[PDB]
């Protein structure tokens, strides 16, 4: 049902795009169209990606660097962004805090940290650009993580921030279907992918099975563009029946009914 | 399975207890003969507490007033808790920032308020009760809702932080069970209790029938108790069967198998 005739011209943002799935996405709108502003704190790596991004064929390609543990950064990010597009109709929010799989000793310093740049940032941003987003009839996309539904050890504060995504995100969709917002917020779930970052954590578990960013990335965007509610991406079609979760769905009907 | 003769003697910490099922918490642990560290940020209704509890038959009963908003105050907290008990067997982690049934409109300072008090706080309290609970072999309980494992309106902010402690206490738990740490980790999913709190919250909003606070508090620490994975406490047998996740359980119990 996805066209790629559907972005062409849209107003998109995509954060933490110097690297990973968010460079590829980038990479991705950057083909027959689309207005595409990119965020991460590597100055020079984002002027690249802005570079190759019109190379590819981007309506407009434009970065803005600097750290989302920063709040008032962010702010004044979306503002800029907007200002750069003249409106938003699509806000993907793909950044994270660097993280690496260890046992959770006592590093509550990291715990914040990653609350800090994994959740409080997209809701910060969310909130940015509620007013334009609202104004277009937009997308919100937030990218999640199999951690983000389920429990593995070796992620305690990646899981932690995730979940919260879900927790977060899941919420106020509800309350913008009641209060008839028409925004829309589609949920990433995602199994290991072949990106450099998740290749150098990856040791003892394997880390031959990761999935292609190429593919990944395209999947994030389409499943924006057609405003599901869940965007489920893995190397396994197991994993991927198994992840979704009809009993949530009934609960949360049954309480929709008063 | 579970007897009150267990908790007799037990070293028992309960966060924000001056109402709540807190409050009840305490009241039920009093019954058994337990030490009790109650803490909230009422000085006065705390110590009100400490003194039904004693009538109730507590082994101990003290209280430490303060904000759960300050980190520092929470691991001086639990320091002080541990003085007072000599050791602890059981961390029951129930306090939660006042939150108020709203649409989220951009309070980003409650997001990180709700973040702080009821998520930060309890892994910080962790943090400082796990040395002290690892030469026990004692018990975390983490005090969650339903909305801690589904989406409703009007708790965005506080589905946020519910939604966090699945994430980060489910996730430890996997980690001690490899690491072998010998220290227990209870999730209570809760629907409504008739707790004074959530009755006004919800009274001029959607009322949903609410369950007691009473039963709902014994079946948390029987749950901690029998050092059980989630504890499922709810005024409905359909929400009760519908809550429990079981493909999670397969796919988290599926890679464990694999590594
Ligand atoms: N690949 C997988 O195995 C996997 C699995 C599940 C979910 N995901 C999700 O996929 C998304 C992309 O992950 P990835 O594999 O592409 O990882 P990646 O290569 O580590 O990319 C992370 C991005 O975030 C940026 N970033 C880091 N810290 C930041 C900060 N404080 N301020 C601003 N930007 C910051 C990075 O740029 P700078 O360093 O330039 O700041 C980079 O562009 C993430 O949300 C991740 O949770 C990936
Ligand atoms: N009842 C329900 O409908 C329901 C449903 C699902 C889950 N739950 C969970 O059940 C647990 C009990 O909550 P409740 O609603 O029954 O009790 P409650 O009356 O809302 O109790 C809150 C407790 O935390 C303390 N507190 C509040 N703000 C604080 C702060 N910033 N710093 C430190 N302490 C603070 C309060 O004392 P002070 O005001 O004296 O400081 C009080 O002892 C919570 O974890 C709640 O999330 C309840
Ligand atoms: C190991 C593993 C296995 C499976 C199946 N999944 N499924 C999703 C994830 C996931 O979210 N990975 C994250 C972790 C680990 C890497 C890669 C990525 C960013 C990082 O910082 C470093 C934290 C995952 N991890
Ligand atoms: C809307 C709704 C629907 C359902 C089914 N549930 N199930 C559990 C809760 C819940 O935990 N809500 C909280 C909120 C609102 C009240 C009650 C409780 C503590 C409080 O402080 C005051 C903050 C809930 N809410």
């Amino acid at each position: 049902e996805f066209r790629p005739e559907m972005l062409q011209g849209k107003k998109v943002i995509v954060t933490g795009a110097s690297k990973g799935i968010g460079r590829e996405m980038a990479y991705h709108l950057a083909k027959m169209g689309a207005h595409v502003v990119v965020t991460a704190r590597s100055k020079e790596t984002l002027q690249k990606v802005v570079s190759h991004c019109l190379e590819l064929g981007a309506a407009s390609a434009h970065y803005i660097a600097g750290t989302m543990e920063d709040m008032t950064f962010a702010e004044q990010f979306v503002a800029q962004a907007g200002k750069l597009m003249g409106g938003l109709d699509m806000l993907i929010l793909n950044h994270i805090t660097n993280t690496s799989l260890n046992l959770f000793h006592d590093d509550i310093h990291h715990v914040r940290k990653s609350m800090e740049v994994n959740f409080l940032s997209y809701v910060v941003l969310t909130v940015a650009a509620l007013p334009m987003l609202k104004q277009s009839n937009g997308s919100i996309v937030v990218v999640s993580s199999l951690a983000g539904k389920v429990a593995y050890p070796l992620v305690a504060a990646y899981s932690a921030s995730k979940f919260a995504l879900d927790g977060f995100f899941s919420s106020i969709r509800k309350e913008y279907s009641v209060s008839r917002v028409n925004v829309s917020i589609t949920l990433c779930v995602l199994g290991l992918i072949d990106t450099e970052t998740a290749m150098k954590a990856v040791s003892g578990i394997v880390h031959m099975q990761a999935a292609p960013k190429e593919e990944c990335a395209l999947e994030i965007i389409k499943g924006g563009a057609l405003r599901q509610e869940e965007v489920y991406y893995d190397s396994s079609r197991w994993t991927t029946l198994l992840i979704r979760n009809p009993s949530r769905k009934i609960l949360e009907e049954l309480y929709s009914t008063s």
